[PDB]
DNA sequence: TGCAG
């Protein structure tokens, strides 16, 4: 339906150079299939984002850096009006992580769109938790008339959100709100996804979407979510070692 | 014993306190473990001078001729040498490089490699550029060789994930052996008092990467232990690092 | 040549 917002969030694994060009074409095929209004990307590198800017011309692009690897937000120009953007630094990151924000108008409503790729690996629980607190604070404090959508690769694992006292009042995790469905829970699954070779099997819900409605208007609900990218491409590999999330909202 | 054995150890040659007593310590380990290959980091000329005098069962290759540098020792009775080379790391600020010795071990070609990757927490950028060079050389090594890289990589787990992980066919031996808790940390300021610091840091800097030969059945690691975790007569440890002893099913 | 849980 028309006023329904659609998004894709995906860590595209730009740090994996193997078949990277073919995999960027694969990403583009999913974007053409799903025509999302907003795309939140992690682990872009300059060659990858240059390619997307050549192909996905119906989108406006914002990046979290100009070199190394970084996040991106793409906004569908026919659907989403860009207002302003900013980058918030993570003071103690060892991995150049940060918080990229874009404020936009959509369906007569202000949206505050955010993405990050939180500090990586089990052993970085402490720094990752520090960054999570910064993200949740920015969600809470965002302009009262805006719907806030954070979507990114949080690297979060069991009990790390519980250990900060859970999500604050007014903020939900979309996968939780849609019923905690096993069918679309794990976004990183090394048994199912053969892109990285690993000594031990694991399944984690690293990619997450957090939603806050406007404080001054009726709340909106998520509609549906699905994991995407579970097809192999012509080159015999998946688009990424992560599955993407496609999600719609009742805006 | 058909099993190949190695020791890898950063000897901390930049710490000159009790250096002769500590080299004697290392030699005691070599006499006990009689490894087929020793991969050493942070040798200095005084140190390697001592080792060459004592460890007469070994053929020595050194990664430089002054300052501090790496070395590979080959047990002459077990390993036949073929050729060696040094790959330069163009943007190192610490004279780091990749030292490679190709050898045969009862007829099976081994491609032996060591490096001391750029030091310090804040050098992740140059360290990971060097790691990429290492992993590329392991991937491209001759199909008929078993590859063993062992060195002081100064790596943090995320730095490896952040280059895309280890390439297919390449494993980290400690991971492959089950991520065992008591042979995990190789630089541990709580357990090792040679460095006087007021904080606790426990790091897995010393690592071994293994690739099989296509021309032979796959190689698995057999057993690993951390060594050097006892004080010498002088009241210091052999190094601020623990050494790694490891065997392979070859 | 500054952890992990
Ligand atoms: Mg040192």
């Amino acid at each position: 339906e028309d006023s329904k917002l659609s998004i894709i969030s995906w860590n595209v694994d730009g740090l994996d150079t193997l078949n990277l060009a073919d995999r960027a074409r694969g990403l583009c095929s999913y974007l053409a299939l799903y025509t999302p209004d907003v795309v939140f990307l992690q682990e872009l590198i300059p060659a990858y984002v240059q390619y997307l800017k050549k192909r996905a011309v119906s989108y406006l692009f914002f990046e979290g850096s100009d070199d190394g690897y970084f996040t991106g937000i793409m906004l569908r120009k026919s659907r989403v009006k860009f207002l302003e953007s900013e980058i918030i630094c993570f003071p103690t990151t060892q991995m150049m992580r940060n918080l990229l924000i874009a404020q936009v108008t959509f369906s007569g409503q202000k949206l505050y769109l955010m993405t990050s790729h939180l500090e990586s690996c089990k052993n970085q629980s402490q720094e990752r938790t520090k960054q999570l607190r910064v993200v949740l604070q920015k969600i809470k404090e965002a302009p009262e008339d805006a719907i806030v959508i954070f979507a990114g690769d949080t690297n979060l694992r069991d009990a790390e959100v519980a250990n900060v006292g859970g999500l604050p009042a007014g903020v939900c995790d979309v996968w939780e709100q849609l019923g905690k469905q096993e069918h679309c829970r794990y976004t990183w699954d090394t048994k199912a996804n053969s892109n990285k070779t690993v000594p031990y099997v694991s399944r984690c819900r690293f990619d997450r979407i957090f939603l806050r409605s406007a404080k001054t208007a009726p709340p909106v609900t998520p509609d549906h979510m699905a994991l995407i990218g579970m097809e192999k491409l012509d080159c015999g590999r998946y688009t990424s070692d992560h599955w993407g999330i496609y999600c719609t909202f009742n805006t």
